């Protein structure tokens, strides 16, 4: 139980951080 | 209090994809 | 410690909302 939600939290990290740039691109272009 | 960690990483893991979703929408529409 | 995944989560949710926040700001700019 606990390793499987600390795997989808990094997870979900990552895409946050990806996410964040994307948006930016978004805007920015 | 475990029980509400997982239902706010799903909550969180949701949102996270319908942002990814329009997102991914908008920069390729 | 579960105080340290309830701290991620809290600021993956911050960075959620920003980002919802900053998208909606330019699909109505
Ligand atoms: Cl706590
Ligand atoms: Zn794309
Ligand atoms: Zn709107
Ligand atoms: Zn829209
Ligand atoms: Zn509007």
């Amino acid at each position: 139980e606990w390793e499987a939600l600390e795997k989808k939290l990094a997870a979900l990290e990552s895409k946050x951080q990806a996410l964040e740039k994307k948006l930016e691109a978004l805007e920015h272009g």
